[PDB]
């Protein structure tokens, strides 16, 4: 019966509709622009408010392993979606669970209050301006999916003389179209997935293009292991398991090898001057062939700017610029959020499960999509919200507010314990075990063990087959009957597209090749 708002129609944001009428509950929907997607529509122009795109973006999480748990991707579906297939994909999602009803278009939420009786009711007063007139309402809870990746992160100070150039700059946000760098001299600033894919992109016209790194990044392709995408190699259960049961020394070490297997970063120039505190790994598949062509050139970071060129650290050479192309990231805010509900300290709100504000009386707000998975999104902010919108009716509880509190600041202190690939700073998670976690909290984790008597074949596709997000509404509230046929003819969808020509599972695979052979026993 439960009253519910929700802030944008993102992935994020559809996920939420879509648990609340699963939940029974009356989800309303605020959209700030004209269609959902958020980032995943492509306009030509950059909306305020909304993540932009480039034009030739494409899903660098693959096919079966970034789909609503319940709802896969079409067979003919390209196992790395275009920006364009994406949408249409999320359309689809908001069409069949019939989510479109519940969204108001054009529609800010310019701000969320506590109600003044909050503290016995648990209700919000939610402001939205649409076609410029201001109406407040009363919610009995509220769920925010603005996600971040909308406000660009561009510091100007540590680009000494930037202000001298006189030719055009601006933030990967505002690139679109690569026509603008015909025969340019470019410099992409960052390593970013971002940077390194315009950087790419930019080498296929521009005359020259500079790829400046500052502490540089491991690189690796869509592509990997026998042409399966990555993630159905690397985010399996057992894998996962191995990682995290580890010592982090080895384990980074243990990347260092199987990065390095496809091209010698330290040659290339790429070989990050920091070992043992891995950043996010770049997804790119041309790179390399650029940089053994050279069309493009990693530069080691910038010195200073000059009028019409660049200096670069350890770089006797002065490079002339034409174009300088910022990929240095996104930060992000809750404008329509009050300080004393949510904080936004040091790239991280301190929420209990990166949702709940954790000190409020009653638990009804919730933050969908504001955490960096080892994973894709689209599962990750769905499984939240199935967690999320079940403490909103109250079936499941938060424990106390000195329990949260408490294990909020062991997270927001960064303290790496070691063992398993440590996991970084800010909205750091490892995907299986925050997945886990919540699945727990609402009892729809398989039990595994169990699995193995009464259904061998699909209990070994779980544990050792890639970690699909089919195997979240296997058992539990929410359970779909089609989970168990969709998680074994996994791989049949994922080769149907690429095998477009015939000739005359794949349970596990060589993610650990020099660890199985390295760590089986010295019997004596
Ligand atoms: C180039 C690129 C590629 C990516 N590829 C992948 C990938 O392959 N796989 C993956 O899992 N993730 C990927 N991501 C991450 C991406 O953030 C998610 O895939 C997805 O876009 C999450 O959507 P969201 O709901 O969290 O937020 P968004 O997509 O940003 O949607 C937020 C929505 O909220 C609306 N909004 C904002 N403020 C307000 C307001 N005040 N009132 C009302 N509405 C408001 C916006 O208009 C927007 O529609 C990628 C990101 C980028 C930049
Ligand atoms: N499909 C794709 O391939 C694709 C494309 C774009 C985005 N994405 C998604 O979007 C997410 C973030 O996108 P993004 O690449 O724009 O952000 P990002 O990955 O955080 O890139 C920002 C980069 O800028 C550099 N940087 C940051 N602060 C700096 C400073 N003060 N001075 C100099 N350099 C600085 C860093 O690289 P250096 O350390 O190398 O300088 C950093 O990695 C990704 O994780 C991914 O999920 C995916
Ligand atoms: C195979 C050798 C394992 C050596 C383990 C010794 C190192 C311990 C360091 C801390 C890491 C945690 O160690 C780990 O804990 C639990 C056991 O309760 C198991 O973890 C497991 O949890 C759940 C089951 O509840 C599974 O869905 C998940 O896929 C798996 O990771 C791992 O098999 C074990 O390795
Ligand atoms: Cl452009």
């Amino acid at each position: 019966a439960k009253r519910v708002a929700i802030v944008g129609a993102g992935v994020s944001g559809l996920a939420s509709i879509k648990c609340c009428l699963e939940e029974g509950l009356e989800p309303t929907c605020f959209e700030r622009s004209d269609d959902l997607g958020g980032l995943w529509r492509f306009t030509e122009h950059v909306e305020e408010g909304r993540a932009s795109l480039y034009k030739s973006v494409v899903s660098n999480s693959c096919k079966e392993m970034s789909c609503y748990s319940d709802f896969p991707f079409p067979e003919d579906y390209p196992n790395y979606v275009p920006n364009s297939q994406f949408l249409e994909y999320l359309k689809m999602y908001a069409n069949r669970f019939n989510l479109l009803k519940h969204i108001q278009f054009k529609t800010k939420v310019c701000s969320v209050t506590k109600c003044p009786d909050f503290t016995v009711t648990g209700q919000w007063e939610v402001v939205t301006q649409h076609e410029g007139k201001q109406e407040s309402a009363i919610f009995d809870a509220v769920m925010v999916c603005t996600g971040f990746l909308t406000d660009p992160y561009l510091p100007l100070d540590s680009f000494p003389g930037i202000n001298t150039f006189k030719g055009q700059y601006f933030h990967s946000r505002q690139y679109k179209h690569p026509d603008i760098f015909k025969d340019k001299r470019v410099l992409v600033v960052g390593m970013g997935n971002s940077g390194t894919d315009i950087a790419v992109e930019a080498s296929h016209l521009a005359k020259k293009v500079f790829l400046s790194t500052t502490g540089g990044a491991w690189v690796m392709s869509r592509v990997f292991d026998s042409g399966y995408p990555w993630d159905m190699v690397f985010t399996t259960r057992f894998q996962n398991m191995l990682r995290n049961s580890l010592p982090t020394p080895i384990v980074t070490w243990l990347m260092a090898r199987k990065m390095n297997s496809w091209f010698n970063h330290a040659n290339y120039g790429l070989v990050p001057e920091d070992r043992t505190q891995l950043r996010e790994p770049v997804l790119n598949d041309e790179l390399p062939g650029c940089i053994i062509t050279g069309k493009v050139l990693i530069k080691p970071s910038i010195k200073e700017v000059k009028e019409n060129s660049v200096i670069f650290n350890n770089t006797p050479k002065e490079e002339p610029i034409d174009i300088i192309v910022f990929a240095t990231g996104y930060t992000f805010a809750f404008p329509f959020l009050d300080e004393s509900v949510v904080k936004v300290e040091n790239g991280q709100a301190s929420l209990y499960k990166y949702i709940f504000p954790a000190h409020l009386p009653k638990p009804t707000l919730a933050v969908i999509g504001l955490i960096k998975p080892l994973g894709s999104i689209i599962p990750t902010g769905e499984t939240q919200a199935r967690w999320a919108v079940r403490v909103l009716k109250g079936i499941n509880k938060l424990p106390p507010q000195s329990v949260m509190i408490e294990e909020v600041n062991a997270r927001k202190e960064n303290k790496p314990s070691g063992f398993g690939l440590c996991y970084c700073k800010a909205l750091q998670s490892d995907y299986i075990t925050y997945i886990d976690e919540l699945l727990t909290y609402i009892n729809a984790k398989p039990n595994l063990l169990s699995m193995l008597l009464t259904d061998p074949r699909l209990a070994l596709t779980i544990f050792f087959g890639p970690c699909t997000p089919y195997q979240f509404r296997l058992t539990g509230p929410g359970k779909w009957e089609g989970a168990r046929n969709a998680i074994l003819t996994q791989w049949d969808r994922t080769f149907k597209v690429t095998k477009t020509r015939i000739v005359q599972a794949s349970l596990l695979k060589l993610l650990s090749l020099p660890v199985l052979l390295l760590a089986l026993l010295l019997m004596c």
